[PDB]
């Protein structure tokens, strides 16, 4: 068995420091996705080791390194929903604790609440969203599309079946109020993961960076809590061009597949969905207008360090207006043909 001997080289092989992955693996302009796969499971070990949640909590090592394995072994392989981007989502909730000083604004529990929730929060996700799961009568809507967020639903369920697995529960040492209190945010980070919801608080949002971040206030800490998971979520978007390029490319592979099984089912997809509607650079700009821009210029607001985040994510939507006449053939194909308009 695989897993096993991946599990007993990563129980006792020991865990590699952080600046032996890279040496810029703590850098915002450091791309997770260089990093092969098969090494991701020994730096998700490294990061939970230098943010100290290993020693601070106590977290039993075997339970630990058999939890990590289980939650790669809970993503498919659609293009981008997959672990990978699940790595690459936690190890930027790292990149945010190395370069922004999160203990000034959150509990330590909520920190490692945050990271948990990354590793989890696209659990066994098939690359289809939730309007997908309510109009293909989905086993997942059959359980959720009373409650709304589908697929997030399903992710936490996941991540909490995965606790549940006998020598996986990394928590269960815990006093009672702080088992409760981990399961209860996971719940609340992972069902942030909805863009609706993003969308609905996003005013909120606004409300607490306009007035400022009180440490005090409760509701504050969610507040907090939902923005930073987004920027985790979206974080394929602070890197280089090539990085933006290249999710753009696995997004809508996943999009237009999404697409081709609702026309087979008879529905009209979405636009965006539409494989022979989709016009990629203005969705892309559209996305990172509405979207992706606002969510990094909060972060920015609340945290000034996060400033070459946003301009990052801000001169990416430059390149897909420079790059967007290349969308329009001009001259022939390069088959020097014009068989393809038959
Ligand atoms: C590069 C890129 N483009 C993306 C373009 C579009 C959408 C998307 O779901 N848009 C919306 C647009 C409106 C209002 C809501 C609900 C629906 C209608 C669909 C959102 C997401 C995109 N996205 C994500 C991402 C983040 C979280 C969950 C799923 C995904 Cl796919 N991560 N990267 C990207
Ligand atoms: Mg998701
Ligand atoms: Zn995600």
């Amino acid at each position: 068995s695989a897993m096993d001997d991946e599990y007993t080289k990563l129980l006792h092989d020991g865990i590699q420091p952080v600046a032996a992955i890279d040496s810029n693996f703590a850098s915002f302009t450091y791309t997770p996705r260089s990093l092969p796969e098969d090494d991701t499971s020994m730096a998700i070990l490294s990061m939970l080791q230098d943010m100290n949640f290993i020693n601070n909590y106590k977290i039993d090592c075997p339970t630990l390194a058999r939890f990590c394995l289980m939650v790669k072994k809970g993503y498919r392989d659609p293009p981008y929903h997959n672990w990978m981007h699940a790595f690459s989502v936690s190890h930027f909730c790292y990149l945010l604790y190395k370069n922004l000083e999160l203990t000034n604004y959150l509990e330590d529990i909520e920190i490692f609440a945050l990271f948990i929730s990354c590793m989890c929060h696209d659990l066994d996700h098939r690359g289809t969203n939730n309007s997908f799961q309510v109009a293909s009568k989905s086993v997942l809507a059959a359980l959720y599309s009373s409650e709304g967020s589908v697929m997030e639903r399903h992710h936490f369920a996941q991540a909490i079946a995965i606790l549940n697995t006998h020598g996986c529960n990394i928590f269960d040492h815990f006093s009672r109020k702080d088992y409760q209190r981990m399961l209860d945010l996971m719940r609340d980070i992972i069902l942030a993961t909805d863009l609706a919801h993003h969308l609905r608080i996003f005013k909120d949002l606004q409300k607490m960076a306009e007035v400022g971040y009180d440490r005090n206030n409760k509701q504050h800490h969610r507040l907090l809590l939902c923005l930073l998971m987004t920027s985790c979520d979206l974080s394929d978007q602070t890197k280089g061009w090539k990085t933006t390029r290249k999710i753009a490319e696995l997004i809508y592979k996943e999009f237009f597949s999404q697409g081709d099984l609702e026309k087979a089912m008879g529905n009209r997809p979405m636009e965006m969905m539409d494989r022979e509607k989709a016009y990629i650079p203005e969705l892309q700009i559209s996305f990172m207008e509405h979207i992706a821009m606002p969510i990094y210029k909060l972060l920015q607001d609340l945290f000034p360090k996060a400033a070459e985040l946003y301009e990052r994510v801000a001169s990416n939507r430059e390149h897909w207006t420079k790059v967007s006449h290349k969308f329009t053939i001009r001259g022939l194909p390069s088959n020097n043909s014009l068989d393809f308009l038959d």
